[PDB]
């Protein structure tokens, strides 16, 4: 009532309506148009406006799945449908790609395809090979073939500017070091600069909706950011000295996948609890007397609002801030989960502190654990879970304790999410992943240790993806946010260019 819809909102809402009709008109086509509907899903998904079309996408992919044997007629559509159906939790098999594997590990495109068309087919093959489950060797071969092919294309040049952009973006970001709005922001340029694409009927409404949605939500997020800057000053964290301005980066990361304005608690608390978790980790592994690490743990165990009025100011303010943010976040989760969750949340942070303390003792005692023992403790100690649990509970998907146990600790899902952070970090100091491996394998070089931990991460990511897309009673929106937390950390390590991410997501609108 007191605030009107802005001009861009009205325009966006009109475009949403016209595009739903495009989905419905397409579903009125008498005949098998599985590919046409797939490609429309593709566009609205790459541009991260797919949350406005959940019913229409469900209908379109249900139909594509029904006709999967008729839709997978060539390399392009097989690869395109394989990725999109897999990512939307249809049980599709990487076997579809075997129909195109020739000899010498090569994959076959329709002979009549233009050079541009063939490259588009290999790009979708590359894009599909990144969502690989354990022991799908066809995926490893597709990745290898497509990487070689697209690089040779980039070497040989002689291709258009927008298609070269697309190859470069896909080759650089892949899937695990990536996020929806990051892909969307690139495809706004990749599609918008393709004249043939923008003239194809309907595409311009799709692209305009994508730009509009991006600019509309970015200004909601830039506003929310204000309340986070205020919190950084009121909580006196700006004067912790050993801290860092990472709260803005962490906020921008969460904005690149958690979009709707109603989820302001998720974006806020991820930024807060991840900045805090980072600070706590510095206190334990760097700026904290072994006495205070004890008083910290004790304070947490009791849930004191305050540390003893005698400790350093740095440690004292972090604790007070930590205590407050955990409470406020749990208050938010009460409203949406419909119960008390502060008890459970304290246990989550306790398991995190246990993990950090054990690494402190190890350093203090000169003890180098086996790699297996390091990784097991390295999961709680990586801090993934404490940045995931409480913010995810503030979404509007209910998670009763019996459902939570299939997403949170001790589930395989959470474990593979923690390992992704630990192994990625430890491949980017007495007790590390590298050192524990050398202790386990006497005479192993650093090169040999680092090479092993990288393969382990690759295997763990495949397990993660298979576990992520396996169906169960967990609301997908909860799994998706948890999964994208892990990706944001992979992306963060890739970028440590991170200032560009913050500019793109929060500060710089896209011209329409
Ligand atoms: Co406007
Ligand atoms: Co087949
Ligand atoms: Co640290």
């Amino acid at each position: 009532q007191p605030y009107d819809d802005s001009h861009c909102m009205e325009r966006a809402e009109r475009l949403i309506g016209e595009i739903k009709d495009m989905f419905n008109e397409s579903g009125k086509f008498c005949g098998e148009n599985a590919f046409e509907r797939l490609v429309m899903v593709d566009k609205v998904q790459r541009l991260a406006i797919d949350r406005h079309f959940q019913n229409e996408i469900a209908q379109a992919l249900d139909y594509v799945y029904r006709y999967w044997s008729d839709c997978s007629r060539d390399l392009n559509s097989a690869a395109l449908g394989l990725r999109i159906l897999r990512l939307n939790r249809y049980p599709v098999s990487s076997d579809v790609l075997r129909h195109f594997k020739g000899n010498d590990g090569q994959f076959l495109c329709p002979s009549a395809q233009s050079e541009e068309e063939k490259i588009g087919s290999i790009l979708n093959l590359y894009r599909a090979s990144l969502i690989a489950f354990p022991e799908e060797n066809i995926m490893d071969e597709a990745k290898a073939f497509a990487t070689t092919y697209l690089n040779q294309v980039l070497q040989n040049n002689n291709i258009s500017s927008h298609l070269s952009k697309e190859i470069k973006y896909n080759l650089e970001y892949g899937w695990h070091t990536n996020l929806p709005r990051v892909e969307a922001r690139n495809y706004m340029d990749i599609y918008g600069e393709n004249r043939s694409w923008t003239e194809m009927g309907g595409n311009m409404q799709i692209l305009n909706l994508a730009k509009l949605d991006f600019n509309i939500m970015q200004s909601v997020h830039r506003l929310e950011l204000e309340s986070i800057l205020k919190w950084w000053k009121d909580s006196n964290l700006d004067k912790v000295d050993f801290a860092r301005h990472r709260h803005v980066e962490y906020f921008a990361l969460a904005c690149a996948y958690c979009i709707d304005a109603k989820y302001y608690a998720y974006r806020r608390d991820f930024a807060k609890l991840c900045a805090l978790a980072t600070i706590v980790d510095d206190i334990y592994d760097t700026y904290g007397t072994i006495e205070e690490i004890k008083l910290f743990n004790e304070a947490v165990k009791m849930w004191d609002s305050s540390l003893p009025n005698s400790l350093p100011e740095n440690i004292k303010i972090a604790y007070k801030a930590f205590h407050m943010a955990v409470n406020e976040s749990a208050e938010a989760a009460k409203k949406t989960q419909g119960r008390d969750i502060l008890p459970y949340a304290r246990k989550v942070w306790e398991h995190y502190l246990i993990g950090l303390t054990k690494e402190a003792e190890w350093l203090a005692n000169g003890y180098i654990p086996s790699l297996e023992e390091y990784l097991e403790n390295g999961a709680p100690s990586s801090g993934y879970r404490v940045t995931m649990l409480q913010p995810t509970l503030t979404l509007d998907a209910l998670l009763p304790d019996n459902i939570l146990l299939e997403m949170d600790y001790p589930s395989r899902f959470n474990e593979l999410l923690c390992l992704s952070l630990r192994l990625k970090g430890d491949t980017r100091e007495l007790v590390s992943g590298i050192s524990c491996y050398i202790k386990d394998h006497p005479g192993s070089s650093e090169e040999e240790a680092l090479d092993y931990l990288k393969d382990l991460l690759q295997k763990r990511l495949k397990e993660l993806d298979q576990e992520y897309l396996k169906p169960n009673n967990v609301p997908a929106i909860s799994k998706d946010h948890a999964y994208n937390i892990a990706r944001s950390y992979q992306l963060l390590y890739k970028e440590r260019d991170i200032k560009d991410l913050v500019t793109q997501i929060l500060l710089e609108p896209i011209p329409l």
